[PDB]
C-alpha cells in the first residue's frame, strides 16, 4: 500500500516511479532539498519520454507524479508498509539508516535494501527486526528492467519473503529468490565473465574488438563483454570483482591486473568517455 | 580457389557446404563411402529446406551440390589450396594425417583443423609447413553461423593468417584473430559462466530456473547458463573445463563436482533426455 | 531377508557378520574358495573371541555361522534383497559386477557398494537400475561400529534409501544420509586434519608426539593425528588426499610432500611396523 | 624455582589461570585496570572453586586457603618482583606491546613475559622490548583451571632457558605442556578450526544435514563432540576470527573461511552463547 | 631537455642528480630543509672526490660538474625543468599531492617521473591533468654507476613522453628498458619471489642457510646466494615486496612465506640489522 | 675404493671421467659395444682439450683413461664402493637397475642416482638396502661444475651420507646436504624465475631483450631468464615445472601456457636452433 524509497538518485528515482506507475502512494527521501528535485526532475523527464512516445497519456503522467511526495524528512517513513533503500553503498549509513528506521517505523514495515555489494543480514543485525530485513535488487534502469533478486538474508521470513515477492509481481516485475551470497545471480556470472575477457586481452590473445565480436556472433549475447564492461562502469566491474575475491577468499575471483591499471586511470568507460573503447 | 574438408559428420558436411554455396570447389572426404554419401544426404536435406523457406532456387542447389565431390582418398587434397579438417579424433592420428597431407599437399596449401581442444602449435609441428597451418574454428551450424575463430599456432606466418581471414570473408563470414590459448575467446569466457551457475545452483542459492531467469532478465541473454548447458551437452560443458583447467593449471577453471555428478550420470541435457532440467 | 556380500576380505567378512548376527541369511561371495573359507574362518574367531570373553553364548555363535553361506557363484545373488559389494576398489570392474548383477538378480534387488573413493554415480550408470543403486559405507570392524554413511548418487530413489536406512537400523547401526560428494562427512573432515599434522611436522613448528599430545588433551581426542594416520595406514591417507584434491580440483586438498615421502618409503604406519612412530 | 606469578586480564581466561596457579602453590597477583574488573575475576574463582566444595572435590577450607594466595590489584607495578607475567587481555597489537615494554622496565630482569594470545605474534611483541629472550606464549584452555594442555609458544628469539623454564613450571602446576615454535594457529587452532571449517561447506552443499555431519563425527572418528555442535560450543565468532587469521597469515586459500561461516556470524548466531548457531539453544 | 629537478637529496636522489650533472645537464636539487639539501649536496661532492683521488676525473671536471647542481627548497624552482625525477620514498596520498603541485607550477612540456617501485604510477598520474607526461624512471643503487633504468610506463603514457625519457636515459649514460606498469615490473617481480622460494626450502628443512646460497652460487653462477641477498637487501623491504605482489595479483603464488614474516617481525632484517638468516 | 657408473651418455661419460682424474678405478657400462666407445671418445677428446690448453699433461690424460674400462656386462658392478646411475629418466626403469643392483653388488655397495626429478625415496624403496640408497645431483658438465646436490632419502643413512660427502669432495667437488624435495634446491628456484619471465612476456610487459637485459644489469646476473632458458633446453624446463605442479599439488609452480606453447612448436631453445631468441636461423 504505501512505500518510503531512501535516496532519490538514480536507483532511488527509478524505483520510486515504478511503484507509482502501479497505483502505489510514494515518499521519496533525500538529504537535501535539491537533490529531491533532481529525482522528480528525472522521473519527469522520463514520464515525458513515454507521453512523447504515445505509450502512456498525460494524464497518467500526472496521476504517477501525484503519487510521489518528495521530503528531506526520514521520519515521514514511520505509517509505510515498505521501505527500500537506495543510499550510498557503504555499510555504515546502511546499518545506520536500517538501526534507526527500525525505531521509526510501525513494527508491521517491511525494510529492504538495494544494495548490490553489501551483507544484507549483517544490515539486519542492526535491527531488532531481522526478520523483516530483505533485499530487493533492482536493475538500471528501474522503470523498465523486469527483474528483481529477491535477496533473503539468513534471518528473512518466509512471511517477509512473500509479502515482498507479491509486491514485486504486483509493480510488474519478475522475482527471483536468492539466499544471500556474494553477487546474489547475476553479479556473481557476469562480472567474472568480463574479467576473464581483460584476462584474454591483457595476454594479447585477441583484441577489444574481436573479444566482443566474438561474443556477440559466437554466444547471442547483445553486447560484448568489454563493451559491457564500459556500460556498466569499470569502477565498478572491479568493486564488485573485489567483493567476490573478499567474501569467497578464492583466487578465482580475483580481479585483473590490468582491470585495476583502466580504473586507477580513470579510464571507467562510457561515464567517463573511454574505457576499453574510445567514446 | 579449391577447397578439401577431411570429415563428412555434420560440421564437416557443414563447412563443405557454405564454401560450395559461394562458388568454390569442394572435395569432401571421410574415411569410407557411407560416411561420405550421409554428409551428401545431409547437405541436400540443407539445400532442400533452404529451397521451401524460399532462400534459393531448386537451380542453385543443383549448381551448389555440382561443386561438391565424395571421396575417400586423402590425394584428392593434392591441389587444394586450403584442406579444412574436421574429423573429432586423438592428437596421435590427427598428427598423423596432418603429416599425411604435408606430403601430399602442393607447396602452396595451407592445412586448417577445425579443433577446439587440442593444440593447432603442436599439429603444426608434425608438418614441415608449420607456417601454413592454422585453426579455423566454425559454430553449428556451420551454413549460418557468421563467427570464424581464426586461431594462430606461434609459427602461423602473417600470409597464411591473411589468406584465411580473406577466405573466411570471402564465404560471407566474419573471422576474429586469436593466438593460440585453452579455450580460445568463445568457450574460455562461456564454459566458466556455466560452471558458476552449477556452483550456484549447488550451495541452495537458487533454483535451476531462478538462475536462468535471472540472466535472461537480468544480462538480456536468449537462455540461461543451465539451460544453456543442457543444450551444448554437459558432457561437452565438462569437458571444455577439463581442457582449461589442465592447460592453465589454475584451479580458477576447476569443473564443479556438481558437474561431474550429472555428467556420471548420464544426464548430459537435451540430448538423453535429462540434464539440469528434464526434457 | 537374504543379504549377499561380495568380498570375503575384512571388510567384507565383517559386514556378512553383522548382517548374520542380527537375524539376516546372508550369502558370502568372493571369486575362489580360500578366499571364501579365510573370511569364515576370520568370522569364526571373531565369535569364537566373544564366546571366550562372555559377550555372546556358544549357541548363539553356532547360530549366526548358520545363517552365512560361502559360494564362488555369483548367481546365489540371484534372489537376495540387498547385494553389498566389497571388493577392492577398482572403477572398470567395479562397474562390470553391477552390471553383471543387474542381469542376475531381480528386479527388487538393491545393489549396494562399500567404496569409500569410486563414485556411486558413475557405478550405476553402469546399470539399467540407477535408482536401485546406493553406498553403504562401513567403519572397520563392521561388526562393532555403529556408523553407516548411506550414499545417494544423484539417481537414487527416496524410495531405496528409505529401505537401506531401515536396513542399517534393522542391524543395530546408525545410519546417516549422504548425498554423493568427495570424501562424504569423516573422510572429508578426518583425512584434511591428518594432512595438517604432516605439514606442522614437516615445518618443525612441533614434533610427533607434541602434535598429537596437543590433540588428544586439546581436542578430547582418543587418538592424535599423526597416530591416527599410522593406525589407518598412510598409504590409505594419501589415497583419500588423492581423490580429494583430484575430485574437487581445489589444492586446498593437496596431499603435503612430506606424507608422500612417507609412504614411498613403505613406512605405512602400524602395517608395516613403521610410519610417523616406530612399532 | 618460579614461585610468584602476575596474570594480567581479569576475565574469563586471566582469572582461570590465576586460579590455576593459586591452587598449586604460587603467590599470585591478578591485575586489571578498573576494581570492577578484578572484583568480577576474584567471584568468577570464587564461583568455580565453590562447585568444586560442593561436586565434594575438594574442602571448603582448601578453597579459602586458594583464594588468600591470590591479591588483585589494579597497579601494574605490582608486577614488578614477579617470576612469571603471563598476559591475558584484549587482543590488539598496539596496546600489547606497550604492556610488554613497560613490563619490560618494569619487572627485575629475571621475570619471562608470556602471553596467552591465539591470533597474534609472540615474536612481534618481544620486539617491542629489550628482553627477547625471556618473551614467550603461554597458551591455556577454556577452563584454564582443568584442561592440563599448555600449548608453551617459543617466538624466534625465544630462549632455550626461557622454555625450560615455563615448561617445568607448568609441570609443577599439573599442566601437560607441548613445544610449538610460532606459526599461524599453533597446533590445536590450526588442526581443529579448520574441520569446523570443513564441516559447514559440507552443510552448505546440502550434503548432509546438521545433525548427521555431527553424528558422523562422533560416531565414525569417535569423538565426543561434532564439529558444528563443536563451532557452536566455542562461539562461531571466535571459529571465524582463527579461519581469518590463517588465512591472512599464511596467504593460502587453504585456510578461507566458508562464506555460509561468515553468514551465520553476521547473522549474531554464534552458538551457545546466543542461544543460536547450527543448533537452536 | 635542458634541466632536470631532482626531488629528494637523500642517497638516491643526490645519485640522480650527480649522474646527470655529470652528463652536461643542469640540475635543480629540492629538498624539504636546507639541512637535507646540504646533506646531498657534500653527499655528491663525496662521490666526486672519490673519482677524482681514484684517478677516473679531474679535479676541474669535478668542479664543472657540481655548479651545474643548484640547491633549493622551493619547489617552484621546477617551474622551467623539462624533467623532473620525484625519487623520495613517499604514501601514496603524499605522492599524488606532489604531483599535483608539479602539474600546476611547471611549464605544460615537462614530464613528471617517479622513482619510487612500490606504487602505481598510472595511479599518480591520475591526479594531474597530464597523464600523458607522467611516467616511471627507475635507477638502481648507485645511481650514478649503475646502468640499467627501468622505465614504467602508466596505461597513459603517451610514445612521445617515453621516447624522451628513453633518449634522456641514454644521454646520461644508461641502459633503459620498457616496462609496461606491472607488479614487481621485471627485475623485483622475478627475484624477490626468488628469495621468497629460498625461505620456503629453509622452513621444511631441506637444506640448511649456507648449503642454499652455496648451491644457487655454484649451480646457477650466482653472485649472491637468495638468503644472503635476502639479508642484503633487507628483509623487511623483501617482504613488502612480496606483499604488493599478492596483494596486487591476488594470487597466492606470490604469498610471502610465514618464515619471512617470523624474521621480519623480529627486527631480524639482515645486515642493516647485524642479524637476518646470517649472524653479522 | 672402485666405482660403477650405470650409462655412458653425456653424465656419465663426464661423471666417470671426473673420478678417473682424481684416482678412482672407474667401471662405465652401457647396453651396446657402441655406446661404451662413443663414451669413451667424448672422454678423450674432453682431455685432449685440457692437454692442448696446458691445463694437464700428457701423461695425466693416458693414467685417466687407463682408470677407465667399458663394458656391457652389469655384473662388473658387483664388487665396486660406489655405484651412479646416470642412464635414463624413468622410474620403472630406475627401480629396475636399483632392485638388480641390490642383488648383484656385495653389501657394502652405496647405489646413487643422478635424477633431477624422480624420487630417491621410492628408488630406494625397490631394494633391500634402502639406508645405502642416495641422489648424488652433478651439474653439466659434471667434470668442472664443482656443485654436486647430496639427496637424502627419508632412508638414507648418515653413515651413507658422509661416505658420499667424503666422496664428492675427495673428487674436487662442493657438496650440499638436500633432504628430498622436488626440484631440490636449485631447480626449485631457478627454473620458476625463468617460468616468471615467460608471464611478464606473455602479459606484453616487455620484450625478451628487455626482460634479459634488466634481469643482468639489475641482478647482476651472467645470463638473463629467457635466454637461460634457450639454454637449459625448454622441454627440460617445462618438464621441471611439470614435476614442481605435480608433486606440490600447488598452483604457484603451474607452467605458464606460453612456455607449453613455444615447447609445442619444437622452439626448444639453442638445442633446436630456436627457442625465444634465433640462433640457428
Ligand atoms: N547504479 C546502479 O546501476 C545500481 C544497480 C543495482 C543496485 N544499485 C545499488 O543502489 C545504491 C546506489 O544507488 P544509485 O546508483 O541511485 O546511487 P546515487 O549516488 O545515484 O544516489 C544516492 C543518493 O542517496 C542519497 N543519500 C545519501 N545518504 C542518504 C541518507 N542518509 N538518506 C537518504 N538519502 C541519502 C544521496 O543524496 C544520493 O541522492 C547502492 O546501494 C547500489 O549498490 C545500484
Ligand atoms: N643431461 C643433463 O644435463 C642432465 C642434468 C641433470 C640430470 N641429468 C640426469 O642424468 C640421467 C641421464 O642423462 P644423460 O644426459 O646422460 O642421457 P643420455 O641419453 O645422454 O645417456 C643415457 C645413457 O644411458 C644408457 N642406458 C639406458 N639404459 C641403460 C641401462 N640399463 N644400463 C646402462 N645404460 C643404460 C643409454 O644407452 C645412454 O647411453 C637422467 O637421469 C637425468 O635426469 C642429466
Amino acid at each position: 500500500k504505501k512505500v518510503c524509497v531512501i535516496g532519490a538518485g538514480t536507483m532511488g528515482s527509478g524505483i520510486a516511479q515504478a511503484f507509482a506507475a502501479k497505483g502505489f502512494e510514494v515518499v521519496l527521501r533525500d538529504i537535501k532539498d535539491e537533490f529531491v528535485d533532481r529525482g522528480l526532475d528525472f522521473i519527469n523527464k522520463n514520464l515525458s519520454k513515454l507521453v512523447k512516445k504515445g505509450k502512456i497519456e498525460e494524464a497518467t503522467k500526472v496521476e504517477i507524479l501525484t503519487r510521489i511526495s518528495g521530503t528531506v524528512d526520514l521520519n515521514m517513513a514511520a505509517d509505510c508498509d515498505l521501505v527500500i533503500e537506495a543510499a550510498v553503498e557503504r555499510m555504515d549509513i546502511k546499518k545506520q539508516i536500517f538501526a534507526d528506521l527500525d525505531n521509526i517505523c510501525k513494527p508491521e514495515t517491511i525494510l529492504a535494501s538495494n544494495t548490490s555489494s553489501l551483507s544484507i543480514t549483517e544490515v539486519a543485525s542492526a535491527t531488532k527486526r531481522p526478520d523483516k530485513v530483505i533485499g530487493m535488487h533492482f536493475f538500471n534502469p528501474a522503470p523498465v528492467m523486469k527483474l528483481v533478486e529477491v535477496i533473503r538474508g539468513i534471518a528473512t521470513s518466509q512471511e517477509t519473503f512473500d509479502a515482498v515477492k507479491e509486491t514485486s509481481i504486483a509493480i510488474g516485475k519478475d522475482p527471483v529468490e536468492v539466499a544471500e551470497a556474494p553477487g546474489f545471480v547475476v553479479n556473481r556470472i557476469l562480472i567474472p565473465m568480463i574479467n576473464e575477457a581483460v584476462g584474454i586481452l591483457a595476454e594479447g590473445i585477441a583484441s577489444v574488438e574481436d573479444i566482443d565480436k566474438a561474443m556477440k556472433l559466437g554466444a547471442n549475447h547483445p553486447m560484448g563483454p568489454l563493451e559491457l564492461g564500459d556500460f556498466i562502469g569499470l569502477d565498478i566491474c572491479l568493486a564488485i570483482m573485489d567483493v567476490l575475491y573478499s567474501e569467497t577468499g578464492d583466487s578465482k575471483y580475483r580481479p585483473h591486473t590490468l582491470l585495476k591499471k583502466y580504473v586507477r586511470a580513470g579510464w571507467l568507460g562510457r561515464k567517463s568517455g573511454k574505457g576499453f573503447y574510445d567514446y
